[PDB]
């Protein structure tokens, strides 16, 4: 029986969606194959554990934990069975991406979805942007800079705008993933403001194209050799979850979209997972918008519907999840071995 | 005073230059400003703190190491033996496990403001191949190399070995991506050697760069500083054969100095860095230059390149320590403005 812990929360409230989350997780997980603690990290930082969960949790609020089992390292480093877990689950952005996975390797703890590198670079969506290209993966036209170049160069990069993007145009700040500060911009005041406001929370900023398109999604799993699905729609009248599996898009343009998202993962570099979100325009140009390192996860978000279209079940998801954290720390630690072993 | 907490040691062989460094940088403290913590990590990853380094560490035996007390991770680590939190945390280990930026990673779930680069930089300038992607997009001169994926050998070998052909000039380089242990690191002739060279490097790692190599001058720019930082003359460590003693500023024409100067800083903004890096790079005979890497953790005892560079400049190794210190807490201070704006929107 392999032991799995759960840790959602977090300093955020991003706190309902993560909880939630948990109750799904917690209530597709097989249970007779999985042992399985969770650790409810609250706002204040303070790590709550709860031992051997064995049934149903019929609500929210029982998850919204109370008392806890010692310090973070001794929480993380050992099952209630007595013994390390084979996998932790993260179920929480960690105050961005790649800062808890730092902490589980420090303690070398083994986990599931992405790693450091991985997490930290989707979050940055410049960073993003530039392993896309570099893996030639299509996006919008877009510019990026920081404060201390827009403090310096401001009017030639507002003439860059003019002479390379159309409006309007989205600024994003870089480092966020909450949508606090993207303005819609459809001149140079409006712009010249967005960027204004965007400083007040991040020091390096996108601008982006805007577009008219669809908002297509394909989830990826795996480790070295990953899978995507068949994409799934975001149907929405007005851009400014209601999912459509597999989407109403040419089998061509499914294929091209699935290759993609495994061209995005790589790109990346992920691990565990990744859903690659496209922009779709009615005549079917393909841009790659982002990769979300960490998906919304419930039973009914698009990553795991995405998933059951294919013939994965959540539970069988999870698992396969689980899985590939065991398989993925087991070869982090073999090639150390060999590396020591080298060394020597 | 100010509070300060020294993390050393880690799971690896770096541990007899971190404790040097630790040595270092402890004796360059004066402890008239500040009050200093200092956290060993042993080899099987233990942590374990002396408090309150008052006098000069005349010797590393008068280092507790794995006889300090026995620290769990938790909350804690934000609190000086004053009482007071830690006004920043230095880093003089690696990620042993992990990579680089797994550290920094605690210290971020923890709140703990830290001196120099945070988790994307850390762990951007350690894998290799991201940090050609980076520098590319900056524009910044590279040599020649080709990248791949263990499960993309597998399926396109033939490909691969025609791209290293039909793209570089032998002889060339197999670098795994991901370790800067030199462990599997190969020199590669021609197609044979390649070939075996590259099955070497998949023992110890699933993703692999082939590099057109280049005897050439190894030329360093250090540089500090967040959001306004400034790189140093460049500095060679000195030898008549490319194929301990350093050069600075570098026997170079200025012009070429200036701009490796400029390059050091698009390199540090290329990786995103904070607090600083050393940015390496190559130089051919006739002036070729190309960016070799950045080091977010570069070496930092008392003769190393990096604080040799600074000293050049006219900033003592002491002033160098409560620079890096200073950007510290102005970075968290930063983060911390930041979310407070983010949250009450």
């Amino acid at each position: 029986k392999e032991n799995i812990c759960i840790v959602f929360g977090g300093k955020s409230a991003e706190h309902e969606v993560s909880i939630l989350t948990a109750q799904n997780v917690l209530n597709a997980i097989d249970k007779d194959k999985y042992h399985v603690d969770i650790i409810y990290i609250t706002n204040d930082g303070d790590w709550r554990k709860q031992n051997n969960i064995t049934a149903e949790i019929k609500s929210t609020d029982e998850l919204h934990l109370e008392n806890g089992e010692l310090e973070i390292s001794q929480l993380l480093k050992e099952s209630s069975s007595g013994q390390p877990y084979d996998a932790v689950f993260p179920l929480l952005h960690g105050p961005e991406d790649g800062t808890i996975q730092g902490l589980f390797e420090v303690l070398d703890v083994p986990y599931v979805g992405n790693g450091v590198l991985s997490a930290a670079s989707s979050m940055d969506k410049l960073v993003m942007k530039q392993l896309f290209e570099h893996r030639g993966l299509p996006q919008l036209p877009y510019i990026s800079f920081l404060r201390s170049e827009y403090e310096k160069y401001e009017h030639n990069i507002l003439k860059l705008v003019n002479d390379k993007l159309n409006y309007p145009v989205f600024v994003k700040p870089a480092n966020l993933g909450s949508s606090v500060g993207i303005s819609k911009c459809n001149n140079e005041a409006e712009l010249k403001e967005g960027i204004k406001e965007a400083f007040q929370f991040d020091r390096k900023l996108v601008i982006e194209q805007g577009v008219n398109a669809r908002e297509i999604e394909v989830a990826v799993l795996g480790n070295d050799y990953p899978e995507a699905t068949w994409p799934g729609e975001v149907v929405k009248d007005v851009a400014f979850v209601q999912l459509q599996i597999p989407a109403d898009l040419d089998e061509d343009v499914q294929l091209t979209l699935r290759n993609m998202a495994l061209e995005a993962f790589k790109a990346t570099d992920c691990s565990g997972l990744v859903r690659a979100d496209f922009f779709v325009t009615e005549d079917n140009q393909i841009y790659i918008n982002e990769t979300n390192a960490m998906p919304g996860f419930t039973a009914f978000s698009m990553y795991p519907k995405l998933w059951e279209n294919m013939g994965l079940s959540y539970p069988e998801l999870i698992t396969k999840l689980i899985e590939l954290a065991k398989e993925r720390h087991q070869d982090k630690q073999k090639n150390k071995y060999k590396i020591d072993r080298s060394h020597h």
